[PDB]
């Protein structure tokens, strides 16, 4: 077996191997890249997302959210207040104000550390989830808004045609700004480019392990368990480091710098946080493998996961036993 410690990957395709997506996925997934949840890509040296960068200030964050937190250091939860709008050109200078910037630091991980100790006291404003693309329309490799729809996935696995798109989605982060852990709606793939400025640190349990998460955030969050057999898909909860280590939860941790996509796998628990001001760009992604995942993905039936359009179909077909309650959940 591949990677059984599962240890994050990291990979350096060349142009040629920088093809031919589908084909890069599954040799990463040959050498037990999905192991570990998460997988770093360096593009090649001759690749660029776009020519520059120059000219995005003008690009809206309509509803820019301060994510305030709750709860103790290691331990917390976050809920998203929605602000008034603001260009990005706006949104970057905030993010540098004295305010809201990044502090010294010796290196990612005293920084790591001053993330953790003080997070909490803080309530940093993230721009995420902004339907968009920052790839030149010819770039043609690793291009996020080009890439094979999950639909047309499911249709080629299944032979079931659905309604529904899949489109990119960008994210603009200061110092602080996080993502709580989580795995992808429908335990899809995801992909992160990471266009632009200050790095990005992630954490992540590997698949198999990832019931060992949920069992310890039901002990963690005890009033959210109850309320929800899967809470963690509303994307509010966060552990740290320390403890994960302190009750036993297997975990890596690896950064992301400007220039490098992530890749995370089916079932992969992933949380994170900025180190300063970046714009980042993700989307979601299937393979033949996934299909199982698809399944047996858990599902929020609670009312708080509230999400897309498109993840209708992927119940209805997959999961049409749990159709009824989701939809419920949905409306
Ligand atoms: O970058 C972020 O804030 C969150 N991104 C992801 O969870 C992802 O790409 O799957
Ligand atoms: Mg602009
Ligand atoms: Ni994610
Ligand atoms: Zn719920």
């Amino acid at each position: 077996a591949q990677n059984p410690n599962c240890n994050i990957m990291i990979f350096h395709p060349t142009k040629e191997e920088f093809n031919d997506f589908d084909k890069y996925i599954a040799y990463m997934e040959s050498q037990g890249a999905h192991r570990a949840g998460l997988a770093k890509i360096i593009p090649p040296k001759e690749w660029k997302a776009r020519e520059t960068y120059d000219n995005i200030s003008e690009i809206l964050i309509a509803t820019p959210l301060q994510q305030v937190a709750s709860g103790r250091a290691g331990v917390f939860t976050q809920y998203h207040k929605k602000k008034k709008a603001m260009t990005v050109g706006e949104y970057r200078h905030l993010a540098n104000s004295k305010k809201y910037q990044t502090p010294p630091h010796q290196n990612f991980e005293d920084l790591e550390r001053k993330y953790w100790k003080n997070r909490i006291y803080n309530s940093p404003i993230y721009g995420a989830d902004i339907s968009g693309s920052l790839f030149d329309e010819n770039t043609k490799q690793w291009n996020l808004g080009h890439l094979g729809t999950i639909q047309d996935l499911l249709e080629k696995e299944c032979g079931v045609v659905i309604e529904g798109v899949n489109t990119p989605y960008l994210y603009f982060g200061m110092w602080k700004t996080t993502f709580a852990w989580h795995t992808e709606d429908m335990d899809l793939y995801s992909i992160n480019y990471l266009h632009l400025g200050e790095p990005k640190t992630w954490y992540v349990v590997p698949p198999e392990h990832g019931q060992r998460l949920e069992r310890l955030a039901r002990e963690l969050f005890p009033g959210s368990s109850r309320g929800c057999g899967a809470f963690l898909r509303h994307k509010v909860a966060l552990i740290s480091p320390t403890v994960l280590k302190e009750n036993g939860i297997p975990f890596n941790r690896i950064t992301q710098e400007a220039g490098e996509f992530m890749v995370t796998f089916p079932y992969g628990y992933h949380a994170g946080f900025n180190h300063g001001f970046n714009c980042a760009e993700a989307i979601n992604f299937a393979t033949p493998r996934w299909i199982d995942y698809g399944k047996m993905a858990s599902q929020c039936s609670c009312g708080e996961a509230r999400v897309t359009f498109s993840m209708d179909a992927f119940v209805r077909i997959l999961q049409p036993e749990r159709y009824d309650l989701w939809k419920r959940g949905q409306d």
